[PDB]
């Protein structure tokens, strides 16, 4: 299995994806990932419209995202991922999402004859009433069907708007990227209190941090 992410440093690396919610709930994001010394720095841009007032995302009735497989795979030489999410929703049922993601990795013509899976499990571990404080975590391990240190920094910050609301979001963090795991504090600095659910934003919150074998 190729690692196409950690072999794009230390240039960096882009990805842009589109998220589709089953009820007409669309977000756009974007990353432009560099890296400065012992650090990842993450340059996020968010977007997303046509929420219900009413349904779960405006009324902030989510509790996370469930575990979840992205597809990895070729398509004329373009890198990209597929998955299908599930957002729990307070009450017990699910809320779905499709997942659409280009990965601009430095090798711009990538060749899998041959796709693989990436395992996702994501989850807010600490946060304050309102979410300006957030402390996010992610697991990620790959598997078929001297630049990366083991330790790194990893910084990011996002300007986003949902449903005409901005905001400004930053965030300091740490992982391991070899053993694809990592946390990251998060603070609102603009737009604070989040009117919609922070579960929307926290995947946008680097494939870099995936066990590859």
């Amino acid at each position: 299995i190729p690692d196409y992410f950690k072999q794009s440093f230390p240039e960096g690396y882009s990805w842009e994806r589109s998220m589709t919610y089953e009820d007409g709930g669309i977000c756009i994001a974007t990353n432009d990932i560099t890296m400065e010394g012992d650090s990842f720095i993450n340059k996020i841009h968010f977007k997303g419209t046509n929420f219900p007032p009413n349904g779960p995302v405006m009324q902030k009735r989510t509790v996370g995202w469930e575990a979840s497989t992205e597809k990895m795979y070729e398509r004329d030489g373009v890198l990209k991922g597929d998955v299908k999410m599930k957002l729990l929703l307070k009450g017990g049922g699910h809320y779905r999402c499709d997942y659409r993601t280009t990965y601009k990795v430095k090798q711009k013509p990538v060749k899998l004859p041959d796709y693989h899976f990436v395992d996702h499990r994501i989850e807010i571990l600490s946060h304050d009433k309102d979410y300006n404080k957030v402390k996010l975590y992610e697991h990620a391990v790959a598997r078929n069907s001297s630049v990366i240190k083991p330790d790194m920094k990893n910084k990011l910050r996002m300007e986003g708007n949902v449903n005409g609301h901005a905001f400004v979001i930053e965030g300091e963090g740490s992982g391991k990227p070899f053993e694809g795991i990592q946390t990251i504090d998060l603070e609102v600095k603009e737009g604070a209190p989040l009117p919609f659910a922070y579960d929307i934003l926290t995947t946008a919150f680097n494939r870099v941090f995936t066990k590859y074998p």
